[PDB]
Formats: structure tokens, C-alpha cells, sequence
């Protein structure tokens, strides 16, 4: 039986808050309902012994989606009696899709027949969530069964350090391909999963992870003060120019909003706050607090007014509402009791929302796990 069955009712750092206009059991049951709806839409078989996550309508996948499936299945054990079967199947799918640069990392994208497409290099975020999910699996089920989760997790973590970390700068690369002069020093703030990195250090003893945590907090604060002092917002991509990290310019890698708060960075208020929640580490607290203050004022406290993109100065770039964007602000709102009403509003919006699509629904689900007090770490 699972050692950390959902719901764990984790105690987060002192002074943090959870929604308080609904009961704890209503929250737990909302998460349960969202998990059932997520799996019904997104969690699919992938040939015998394998599962995968369908990230788009045509049945393609990416390693980001894979790692969200792995993470969710382990967190939802205790509720979902098939959690370990799903997790194991997802594991076997990951093992069958090694990156062409480091065989412990994952080839980032497959078509609907599970063949690698668009290049078979890794993506650092998918790698990191797969790695973290394996440490959680060791906690959840133990490593004595048919898969030694802890060892699998160490092996991928060491690979991330080997191939997905720039060890000159102690920054996370975009992936194991990102080694040339244009891309080697670039980093994606949505990969700043500081609390995953602490877990990596704990599992391996490698203090290089501490170097990356330290540098990454320095970058967050440099960009905050330098580029987003009134909003707290971080750009989709960051580049090193001369002495200083800066937002990327348009069409650096994905599109026109590469130096703005867009579809990558919408995850940062979730990923960064989680370290604070779990540890009390206050090194991004001013940045997160500024975000809370700015967004809740920007939208007059109504989560339906959050748009799917902003410039770093707070100018709207998005054209619509999106749970990928409102739900992570719910998590950052948890830093202070001054946001109680705003956090309650985000909760209600998120829990009451319809299925929007793989990306939005995954982000809402994790945000709900966190807001309900059910996140936990290695």
C-alpha cells in the first residue's frame, strides 16, 4: 500500500495560507474529480506495458507531458488504486525513448505512433519532472519492487547534471542540445523548479545542485529588479549578454513573446513558490509577493480577467482567459494572508473550470494539488 496516500494534508511553511471559503474535504474531492477527468482525457495506453500522455488532439506527446503524467500518478496514489500501474507504464515509455545525447534523458517529442519527431534531443523540464517523480515513487512505494525507482531517479538526475546543466554558469540548459554559443547560456524560468533541485541534492549528495539553486535565485532577483520591478514577472526565456542575464528578444526560440510572460513562464508562480512553501526559503519571496500584488490589482481580483500573456511591464499581450495562467497565481497567492480573498477566488475559478486542453488542465491540476495542501516532496 502507498506510503503517502492522497490526500497528505501537508503543512507548508509558517505564514502561508490555503483557501478558507471551502472545506478541506471539498478541496480534496475537487482534486480527485480533476484527476479523473485528466486521466480520462490524456492518459492513454501506448502498447503493452506502456502508458503515455496525449498532449494534443492528434495523439502526439512531449516529454513535458510525460513528466506531468508521472508526477500526477505518484501524487494521486492512495486515491487511484491503479496509480502504480500507470506510473510503471509511463516509466517503460520513458525508457523506450532515450534522448540521442544522453541515454538517461528523454527524447522530447513523439508522434501518435510513438516515434520520435522534431529531433530526438531532450527538454530539461520533462527530464526534471521525470527525475523528481522517481524520487517521489521511492517515497510512495519503495524501491524494492520490479523497478528500483530511487536508482532510476539517481541515474536521470546525474544525467541532467551531465548534459542539461551548464556547469560553467551553473544554469539549467534548455535541453541537452543547447551547447552552442547562441543557446548554451540561455535558460527558461519555468524550469526553475528550485524545490526539485533540493530534492536532487538530497538524493545524490551532489552540491552542484546547490550551485544551480544559488545561481538561479540570483537570476530571478536580477531579472525581477532589472526588468519587472512593478510586476514580478519572469520572461519565457533568459539570455546572458555580457555580464547580465536579460530577457530574450523576439523569435529567439519559439515566438514573438520570448522575452515576455507567456506560455512557458505562466508556470513560474507555481514552480518557484513551491520551494518557499516546502522549506521557508525566502530568496524569491519579494518577487512572488510583487507578482501577487500586481496581478490581483491588474484584474480587480477576478481570475476570469487574467489573460494568457503579459509583457514584463504588465501590458496585456494575451487574447483570452486560460487556466494555465490563472491557476499558478493561486499558488503564489499562498505566500501571504493578505491574499486570502484572491486565493479563494482563484481556487473557485480553477475547481469550477471546464477541461480546456492538456496544458491548461495539467497546470490547473498541480495548482490544485498545491493549493489544497496536498503537495509533498522527497
Amino acid at each position: 500500500a502507498p506510503n503517502k496516500p492522497f490526500p497528505q494534508h501537508t503543512t507548508y511553511t509558517s505564514g502561508s495560507i490555503k483557501p478558507n471559503h471551502v472545506t478541506q474535504s471539498a478541496m480534496d474531492n475537487s482534486v480527485k474529480a480533476k484527476w479523473d477527468s485528466w486521466k480520462s482525457a490524456y492518459l492513454k495506453t501506448a502498447g503493452t506495458g506502456k502508458y503515455y500522455v496525449k498532449y494534443q488532439s492528434n495523439g502526439d506527446t512531449v516529454s513535458e507531458a510525460h513528466g506531468y503524467g508521472m508526477l500526477a500518478t505518484v501524487l494521486m496514489a492512495g486515491y487511484d488504486s491503479n496509480a502504480q500501474t500507470y506510473f510503471d507504464g509511463l516509466y517503460q515509455y520513458y525508457k523506450a525513448h532515450p534522448s540521442s545525447n544522453n541515454s538517461k534523458l528523454m527524447a522530447w517529442k513523439q508522434n501518435s505512433s510513438f516515434q520520435n519527431i522534431e529531433g530526438d534531443d531532450s527538454a530539461t523540464d520533462g527530464d526534471m519532472d521525470i527525475a523528481y517523480s522517481l524520487l517521489l515513487a521511492d517515497k510512495q512505494w519503495g524501491s524494492s519492487g520490479s523497478i528500483n525507482y530511487l536508482q532510476a531517479g539517481k541515474d536521470i538526475i546525474n544525467a541532467i547534471m551531465q548534459s542539461d546543466v551548464n556547469q560553467s554558469q551553473w544554469t539549467l540548459r534548455l535541453g541537452d542540445w543547447a551547447t552552442d554559443n547562441t543557446f548554451k547560456n540561455a535558460t527558461r524560468p519555468s524550469d526553475f523548479m528550485l524545490n526539485h533541485l533540493k530534492a536532487f541534492q538530497a538524493a545524490t549528495g551532489d552540491a552542484r545542485w546547490a550551485n544551480v539553486i544559488d545561481k538561479t535565485y540570483t537570476i530571478i532577483n536580477s531579472l525581477y529588479n532589472g526588468y519587472s520591478s512593478s510586476t514580478g514577472l519572469l520572461p519565457d526565456f533568459v539570455v546572458l549578454s555580457g555580464s547580465t542575464y536579460k530577457p530574450a528578444s523576439a523569435d529567439f526560440l519559439e515566438g514573438a513573446n520570448d522575452g515576455s510572460y507567456d506560455y512557458n513562464s505562466c508556470r513560474t508562480p507555481w514552480r518557484i513558490t513551491t520551494d518557499y512553501l516546502m522549506t521557508g526559503d525566502s530568496r524569491a519571496l519579494n518577487q512572488l509577493n510583487q507578482m501577487n500584488s500586481w496581478i490581483s490589482a491588474k484584474v480587480s481580483g477576478n481570475p476570469s480577467n487574467v489573460k494568457d500573456g503579459y509583457k514584463l511591464n504588465g501590458t496585456v499581450t494575451g487574447s483570452g482567459g486560460s487556466g494555465a495562467f490563472y491557476a499558478p497565481f493561486g499558488v503564489s497567492a499562498m505566500t501571504s494572508s493578505v491574499n486570502q480573498n484572491w486565493l479563494n477566488s482563484v481556487w473557485t475559478k480553477t475547481a469550477g473550470s471546464s477541461n480546456e486542453g492538456y496544458y491548461e488542465d495539467s497546470i490547473k491540476l498541480f495548482s490544485m494539488i498545491v493549493m489544497s495542501g496536498n503537495w509533498w516532496t522527497y
